[PDB]
């Protein structure tokens, strides 16, 4: 299939484009070339600065007729410093002005930390650390379930939560909606066994964000590991006359989750769609799980001592 349902009842399509680093004068053709190719999910985030521009490029494929509205599964993201309750409503707002959109299909809380409002995503003390706020998760949530009682997003989730904080939303007194999505990093070097089968058992759907290991990703060093230039997984990826690219797609896809590579190339934009037409076998997929290493593209030293930091725990 290419879509999963969600507890909110809708389908999701479990491919979609990330935009995060697609630069601001090439992610309105990249957007444009993934749905003029297949593409129906497109992940936005208002920290990624480029949404006005996302935004230019579904207007005009909507215009144009290429796609329906309620075809496509438009994603964005809570930043923040605006984690406080009369910061939400705003927020998600001023997301759908920049995409030109009256609603959005999933919204998430983008990290469990929130920080001190304000102009600066990253407000920080003299030390460096980041300045938090004093809200928490479970307020944040009842803010976000306003948002769908308002009609401004038909979904809400979270993203980057550990399996305590999922917990915590579920467990959360009066809770009105169960997030319908977590959005985690996930690759064959941090595979996340525990975190997705938690969240899988409970009808919360599991996306995958840098699948490919972030290799744009700005604070890379060469000691890291990488996906696509390990030969293991270039091997699978042989033996099945794909790319390698094409294999950390579809591996994810084949445990139940929704997988969003990003790219600006249409080469690229294109490839990475077509992996709907083979099939990775039981022992290619535990093969690809052996080499987990626990390695992340995502977590801030900034961000250690928060409160809310969702990377101490084992998960
Ligand atoms: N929730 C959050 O905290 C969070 C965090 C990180 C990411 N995400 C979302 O997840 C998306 C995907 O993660 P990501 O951007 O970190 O990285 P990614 O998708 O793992 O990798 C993107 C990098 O791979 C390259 N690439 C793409 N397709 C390729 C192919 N077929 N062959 C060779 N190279 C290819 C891209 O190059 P070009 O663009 O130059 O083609 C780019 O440099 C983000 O864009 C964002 O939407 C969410
Ligand atoms: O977050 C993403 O979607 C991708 O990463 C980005 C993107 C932009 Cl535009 C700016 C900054 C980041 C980034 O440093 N994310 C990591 C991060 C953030 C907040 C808290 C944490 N944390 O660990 O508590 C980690």
């Amino acid at each position: 299939a290419s879509r999963i349902l969600l507890n909110n009842g809708a389908k999701m399509p479990i491919l979609g484009l990330g935009t995060w680093k697609s630069p601001p004068g090439q992610v309105t053709e990249a957007v444009k070339v993934a749905i003029d190719v297949g593409y129906r999910h497109i992940d936005c985030a208002h920290v990624y600065q480029n949404e006005n521009e996302v935004g230019v490029a579904i207007q005009e494929k909507l215009r144009e007729q290429v796609v329906k509205r309620e075809e496509l599964f438009i994603v964005s993201k809570l930043w923040c410093t605006y984690h406080e309750k009369g910061l939400v409503k705003g927020a998600c707002q001023k997301t759908l002005s920049d995409l030109k959109l009256d609603y959005l299909d999933l919204y998430l809380i983008h990290w469990p930390t929130g920080f001190k409002p304000g102009k600066e995503f990253f407000p920080l003390d003299e030390s460096g650390n980041v300045v938090p706020s004093d809200t928490n998760i479970l307020d944040t949530w009842a803010a976000m379930e306003e948002l769908v009682d308002e009609g401004l997003v038909k979904a809400i989730g979270i993203s980057n939560f550990n399996h305590l904080q999922v917990e915590m939303i579920l467990n959360k007194p009066g809770l009105k909606y169960k997030p319908a999505v977590n959005q985690i990093e996930c690759h064959p070097y941090l595979t996340q066994e525990k975190l997705i089968q938690y969240c899988q058992s409970k009808g919360i759907v599991v996306t995958a964000y840098s699948p490919l290991g972030s290799p744009d990703r700005p604070w890379a060093k060469p000691e890291d590991p990488s996906l696509l230039e390990d030969p293991r997984i270039k091997a699978i990826a042989a033996k099945h006359n794909k790319t390698t690219a094409q294999v950390l797609i579809r591996f994810p896809m084949q445990r139940n989750l929704v997988v969003i590579p990003k790219s600006v190339t249409p080469e690229r934009i294109a490839e990475n769609f077509k992996v709907f037409d083979f099939e990775l076998s039981s022992q290619d997929m535990t093969t690809l799980l052996s080499y987990n290493r626990n390695w992340r593209v995502c977590a801030l030293l900034s961000c250690t001592s928060h409160k809310d930091y969702p990377f101490h725990e084992e998960f």
